[PDB]
């Protein structure tokens, strides 16, 4: 696994981004890793954005499918030709695969003017494939076709961010502590139960069932913690609530505006904690950040980067940022550990701790 640390680039707030080759010859392209969408989709065509792109007349192994595909999201879209063709990850596993590609040759504010990736790899679950469920992700596909076992992880560690992308294991350098594991409660996203938010150790008082809904996700496809409205109403009152000591145009709780220091008083902001569902009945652990999560630097300025949601909770880069991260698929589990590569300050630090107890966490989802 040490072929694999280190293997994922970016820009702040522009996603992270690992190297793989497509057709044969091995065409480069930087891919963009998302555990919220499950599409393979690259450019195929020379949009001016682009650095490069896949360009199917070079590759021998190119099979079509002719087979449109169309996939609109709130602003914009892209849209496709179905095909498939060999596929490896030159600082992965030691292999190479036959996988889906949706060939991009009409997008809308998909791509970055600026950034350097040229598609993105959709690592949840067949459910929420476009077209429709038939469309095999590309790590089901490798799991198949393969001996790589049914796992990946995540540190993400972040104008220019880093991580690590351990494709069919673990590595025990890259986290620090145990791991705690909340279950996958369905496999479609990555859908997590959060049963307690607590901010400097304070509970917010809330019904459960008001944090999932309609549904709590981990996504490396968000740059944002996203709370629904509810809890980030309540959330925002008690950060503000910690930090009286300094006033704050009350627009930058909405990421508008960003405040700056001299050479930043870190003390000032409370740590926050989300209690997850745990592998035992009754059982729960809790993830705890530091401000320096959700404060993230611009170009000593600072974005506050806790989002009203109205599609549930996303786990985003700033939550996942500070923890490892393992997407148990063989046992339909997700784990956390903390982050070897996060932030820390003098006094405190961002934690797994566990176990508690917490009863009727079943009723904390939505139906
Ligand atoms: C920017 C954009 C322009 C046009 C076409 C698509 C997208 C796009 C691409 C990838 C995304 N990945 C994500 N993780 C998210 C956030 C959560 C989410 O809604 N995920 C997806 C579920 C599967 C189908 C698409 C949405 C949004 C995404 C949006």
């Amino acid at each position: 696994f040490v072929e694999m640390v280190d293997n994922l680039r970016g820009k702040s707030g522009q996603g992270y981004y690992v190297e793989m080759t497509v057709g044969s010859p091995p065409q480069t392209l930087n891919i963009l890793v998302d555990t919220g969408s499950s599409n393979f989709a690259v450019g195929a065509a020379p949009h001016p954005f682009l650095h490069r792109y896949y360009q199917r007349q070079l590759s021998s192994t190119y099979r079509d499918l002719r087979k449109g595909v169309y996939v609109p999201y709130t602003q914009g879209k892209w849209e496709g030709e179905l095909g498939t063709d060999l596929v490896s990850i030159p600082h992965g596993p030691n292999v190479t695969v036959r996988a889906n590609i949706a060939a991009i040759t009409e997008s809308d504010k998909f791509f970055i003017n600026g950034s350097n990736w040229e598609g993105i790899l959709g690592l949840a679950y067949a459910e929420i494939a476009r077209p429709d469920d038939s469309l095999e992700p590309f790590f089901d596909s490798l799991v198949k076709q393969t001996h790589v076992p049914n796992l990946f992880s995540l540190q993400l560690c972040g104008a220019s961010v880093g991580g690590s992308m351990i494709i069919g294991g673990i590595d025990h350098s890259l986290y620090t502590g145990s791991l705690w594991y909340t279950p996958i409660r369905r496999e479609w996203y990555y859908e997590v139960i959060i049963v307690r938010v607590e901010i400097n150790g304070q509970d917010l008082k809330m019904d459960c069932k008001e944090y999932n809904y309609d549904k709590s996700i981990v996504d490396s496809g968000t740059t944002n913690l996203r709370l629904p409205k509810k809890v980030f109403e309540a959330a925002v009152k008690s950060i503000k609530a910690a930090s009286s000591t300094e006033k704050f145009p009350d627009g930058f709780w909405l990421g508008e505006q960003l405040v700056c220091w001299q050479a930043t008083p870190w003390n000032i902001f409370p740590v926050i904690s989300l209690y997850l569902m745990g592998e035992v009945t009754n059982q729960s652990f809790r993830i705890t950040i530091l401000p320096q999560q959700y404060l993230r630097p611009v170009e000593d300025c600072y974005k506050f980067a806790i989002s009203q949601s109205s599609t549930g909770t996303v786990m985003g880069a700033v939550i996942m940022e500070g923890f490892y991260v393992v997407f148990d698929r063989a046992r339909k589990r997700i784990g956390f550990a903390v982050s070897a590569c996060h932030v820390h300050d003098e006094f405190r630090t961002a934690a797994v701790e566990g176990p508690f107890v917490t009863l009727d966490m079943e009723d904390c989802g939505y139906n």
